[PDB]
């Protein structure tokens, strides 16, 4: 009916993506379009890796976050995108929080993490720090195979091991994926660490 492309884009911080949850709606990002024709907003959802796509009809949006969704400051931040053919866009936030030097590896008796919680926000505050392993490429708060909670952790160095003997689905599992996760005081969604394949 009209001329149709590709938009491909991520969400970032000083140009490096994201690590969201991405599964079940958990973080979208709106498309709007100011014109005669009262065009409602469009919902993307964000992936793992921080990354979206929509098919969409070519012309002129506005990218901008969902209010209060995501692990950043709810600053409504926003990008013009103009849509002719394939194109690739950016959106710039401020997480909370950003993980980095992970270093995540399993025994048979326990889940060791090591890596630093950077304090991006001056007056942030850790809500919990979140173990993961899943059996698939997808893992996060809600989908994973096992999950153990820190409520205690500060900004700096952390070392982290959590008890996995006796789990027997971690025994059965044919793949094995780790993802730590930070959530922030008053935030819907936490940040996390790319997802490491272990097995
Ligand atoms: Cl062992
Ligand atoms: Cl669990
Ligand atoms: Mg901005």
């Amino acid at each position: 009916d009209a001329p149709e492309s590709k938009l491909v884009g991520r969400v970032t911080y000083q140009g490096q993506a994201l690590n969201l949850r991405g599964t079940g709606e958990a973080v979208q990002l709106q498309l709007y379009q100011d014109g005669y024709e009262k065009n409602d907003p469009i919902s993307v959802f964000v992936g793992q890796d921080g990354t979206f796509s929509a098919l969409l009809f070519d012309g002129e949006y506005r990218l901008t976050t969902r209010d209060g969704n995501g692990p950043w400051v709810n600053n409504h931040e926003s990008v013009t995108v103009n849509l002719k053919g394939h194109t690739e866009v950016n959106l710039e936030v401020t997480p909370y929080f950003m993980i980095s030097n992970e270093q995540l590896s399993v025994t048979g008796s326990a889940m060791n993490a090591s890596f630093m919680i950077n304090r991006i926000v001056p007056d942030a505050k850790i809500s919990r720090v979140m173990l993961l392993l899943s059996k698939t490429q997808f893992a996060d708060d809600v989908n994973n195979l096992y999950r153990q909670d820190f409520s205690d952790v500060v900004p700096g160095s952390v070392n982290l091991s959590a008890d996995i003997s006796g789990n027997t689905e971690i025994v059965k599992a044919k793949a094995l994926y780790a993802r730590v996760g930070v959530l922030a005081n008053g935030a819907d969604q936490a940040i996390y660490s790319p997802v490491v394949r272990l097995k």
